[PDB]
This record gives C-alpha cells, structure tokens and sequence, in this order.
C-alpha cells in the first residue's frame, strides 16, 4: 500500500483505490494502474520533472529503501493477477529488485523528487508507474 500527496491530490495504484477515492475522482487510467483523487488538506510531496534513471524505492516487504537503476517509461506486458487480466501496462519502468504484491504504492524517488510508485513485480524485478509526465499534478 501507499500514496503520493501533492497539492490537493492523492495518487494511488488504481487497483488499491478505496470506494472514497472513486467518489473524489480527478483522473484514472487502467492501462497505467493509476488513480488520482482530490483531497481537502494540502500535500507536501514534490513530483520530479526529469529523465533520471537511478533512484531509491521503498520496499515494505523488507522495511528497506533500495537504490536502483530503472528503464525509461514504456509499454510492458504484465502477467495476470487478482486485479487485472494479462495485459500491456503503459508508462511502466522496470528495475532489478525485490517486490511482493503488497509493496504496490511504495515511492520511487530521485534527487528531484517523486518519480513514481511500485505497481508491478515478481521474479526479481520491480516495476514502477511513472508520474513525471502528469504536469497538472503541480497546479
Ligand atoms: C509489486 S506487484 C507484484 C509483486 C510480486 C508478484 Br509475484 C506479483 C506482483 C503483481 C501484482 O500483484 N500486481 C497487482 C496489480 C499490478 C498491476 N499493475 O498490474 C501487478
Ligand atoms: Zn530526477
């Protein structure tokens, strides 16, 4: 689990959104596994606006933050799970690292701020849903 809190927005994995996030929906995209809902309180996360390919992510299944190299956002085939059938997920970045289903939501950060959140994984890989292209999160 986990979320990004920027301005009056809450960014979570779409598959983990609560009935309350859907009522306060701003934007969602099943193909990106992202949902953004409105908040009453102002958030303090800064979103990165960069092309960094190295960063640090939080892995809740290890209670550890790991430095990683990750690929640029791309369209990647993602195996079936209890939340989606087998499909291509867009704006996804992969890294070699540990992840379990409940790690989704953990933040990936570079020197510029938040890059994205854990969204996919398994077999020694971890995938992150990029948020750096969502320029509107800043206004
Ligand atoms: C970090 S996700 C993960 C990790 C290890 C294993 Br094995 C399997 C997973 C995959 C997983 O459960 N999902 C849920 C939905 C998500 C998606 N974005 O399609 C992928
Ligand atoms: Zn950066």
């Amino acid at each position: 689990s986990g979320a990004i809190y920027v301005g009056n927005y809450r960014v979570v994995n779409r598959h983990l959104a609560t009935h309350n996030d859907w009522a306060n929906l701003v934007w969602e995209d099943s193909s990106r596994d992202l949902l953004v809902s409105s908040t009453t309180a102002q958030g303090c996360d800064t979103i990165a606006r960069c092309d960094c390919q190295t960063g640090v992510y939080y892995c809740s299944s290890r209670r550890k933050h790991y430095p990683v190299s990750f690929s640029k956002p791309s369209l990647i085939f993602v195996e079936a799970s209890e939340y989606y059938p087998a499909r291509y997920q867009s704006h996804l970045m992969l890294a070699v690292g540990h992840s379990e289903p409940g790690d989704c939501g953990g933040i990936l950060r570079c020197q510029h701020g938040v890059v994205g959140i854990v969204s996919t994984g398994g077999n020694g890989l971890v995938g992150f849903a990029d948020v750096r292209d969502l320029l509107w999160l800043d206004e």
